[PDB]
């Protein structure tokens, strides 16, 4: 760590302080994680291979006096904060598209490589001048684990966990990114989180209450799993016309397939990507105040 110079804190993460830092060598401006079990090392070890222009760039991995230190490409700004900054006008559908678009494609790339994220959320996309936006701190679940609370008592958010999950589904899939990369699409277009759960339960009767309570029909299996209670209220499914207004039909027909109960009959990012919702995808400018 003598070999960097913290310039700012940037955040606080799932696993302890993220700062702004300079390699006082090479000059480099990077985001510095403070985080050792060898299982987590050698996980953590291969994300350095996992490489893609919508993916966070994970230069190094720093393990000393026990001690572990992530080293990450740096990007100006988050998503939570440009659409707090968004949020009198909304941003613009072709922005919305495009980042969609683009984080659909860093999930085809990790989960053909079978990695998963599993905690996506705003705080988690970072954004350029550019037009791009990343997915940070893909693979760092598998290896670390998700905790309920931060290094710092935060609590870590329920709101785009997928229902598999809250349902104790072990061994889930990368379907669950895919739900939350719907939760999010569908945030970005209301300008209001569409889950905002504040307990296991409250989360999934949220998403019970907006896409119906899930039964043997929906969801074949449903009812043996682990969390399921048949004293869970009957709760009828609601119109996306409704959920997310005034999304055209092409976007309400995708987050219909990103929500689909069922994490087998879940769209996958790969199908995502030929959805005819990308038909006129672009690559918009944002305006960024930084
Ligand atoms: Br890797 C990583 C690379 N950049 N980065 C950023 N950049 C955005 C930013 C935010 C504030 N000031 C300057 C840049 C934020 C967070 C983050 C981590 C945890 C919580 C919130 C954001 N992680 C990262």
């Amino acid at each position: 760590m003598e070999n960097f110079q913290k310039v700012e804190k940037i955040g606080e993460g799932t696993y302890g302080v993220v700062y702004k830092a300079r390699n006082k060598l090479t000059g480099e401006v990077v985001a510095l994680k403070k985080i050792v079990p060898s299982t987590a090392i050698r996980e953590i070890s291969l994300l350095k291979e996992l490489n893609h222009p919508n993916i966070v760039k994970l230069l190094d991995v720093i393990h000393t006096e026990n001690k572990l230190y992530l080293v990450f490409e740096f990007l100006h700004q988050d998503l939570k904060k440009f659409m707090d900054a968004s949020a009198l006008t909304g941003i613009p559908l072709p922005l919305i598209k495009s980042y969609l678009f683009q984080l659909l494609q860093g999930l085809a790339f990790c989960h053909s490589h079978r990695v998963l994220h599993r905690d996506l959320k705003p705080q988690n996309l970072l954004i350029n001048t550019e037009g791009a936006i990343k997915l940070a701190d893909f693979g760092l679940a598998r290896a670390f684990g998700v905790p309920v609370r931060t290094y710092t008592h935060e609590v870590v958010t329920l709101w785009y966990r997928a229902p598999e999950i809250l349902l104790g589904c072990k061994y889930y899939s990368t379907a669950v990114d895919i739900w939350s990369l719907g939760c999010i699409f569908a945030e970005m277009v209301t300008r209001r989180a569409l889950f905002p759960g504040d307990s296991e339960i409250d989360q999934l009767f949220r998403i019970f209450r907006t896409l119906g309570t899930p039964d043997e029909v929906v969801w074949p299996g449903v009812t043996s799993m682990p969390d399921y209670k048949p004293s869970f209220p009957k709760w009828a499914r609601q119109d996306f016309s409704k959920v997310v207004p005034p999304l055209d039909e092409d976007g309400r027909s995708l987050l219909s397939q990103m929500l689909h109960y069922d994490p087998n009959k879940r769209i996958s990012a790969k199908a995502a990507l030929a959805h005819p919702f990308f038909q006129d995808v672009t690559k918009p400018v944002p305006h960024l105040r930084l």
